[PDB]
């Protein structure tokens, strides 16, 4: 299903791509959302994935929170993938701009290990305020299942690749 990815390790793949467009095209078993603990999908990856579901992800998420309460930072829940995927794994990476502990990034990535294959963004990057080069390192040192990383920004993609150890 997936095409055009650079192989970084035995199990981590990366591509310069819009995760929304990739989800729509591939319809993978699991797409990862870069969520917050309230599953309020306002901006960033979450805002874009939600908009691609015509707000159906937000409606489902509102029901989830009403029933179960908020996630923990570093935690996850599995919901519908709607039109993008079979399932959406909503994962909460720490938001450095809210002062959340960057050490929880490894816990966040550990959620990915419950799924054999996933399409995902770099956790805690973008508006979550962490260094994406750090995030990718934590990814490669934590995830053991097959992860296809979609990086929207071409300059960031190039830097992630060119700096990868
Ligand atoms: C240059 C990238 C920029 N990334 C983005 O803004 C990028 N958003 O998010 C992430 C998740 C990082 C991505 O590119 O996958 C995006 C989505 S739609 C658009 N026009 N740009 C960001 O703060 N950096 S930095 O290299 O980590 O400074």
């Amino acid at each position: 299903s997936f095409s055009g990815y650079l192989k970084l390790t035995d199990n981590v793949y990366i591509k310069n791509a819009d995760i929304v467009e990739e989800a729509k095209k591939v319809k993978p078993t699991v797409v990862v959302n870069a969520a917050n603990v309230y599953l309020k999908h306002g901006g960033g990856v979450a805002g874009a994935l939600n908009k691609a579901t015509n707000n159906a992800m937000q409606v489902e998420s509102d029901d989830y929170i009403a029933t179960n309460g908020p996630l923990k930072v570093g935690g996850s829940c599995v919901l519908s993938g709607h039109n993008l995927a079979k399932h959406c794994l909503h994962v909460v990476g720490p938001n450095v701009n809210k002062g959340e502990d960057i050490q929880l990034l490894k816990s966040a990535y550990e959620n990915f290990n419950q799924h054999e294959v996933l399409l995902a963004p770099l956790l805690s990057a973008g508006i979550f305020g962490a260094d994406p080069i750090h995030s990718l390192r934590v990814c490669v040192d934590t995830v053991r299942t097959n992860v296809y990383l979609a990086v929207f920004d071409k300059n960031l993609y190039d830097k992630l690749v060119s700096s990868f150890l």
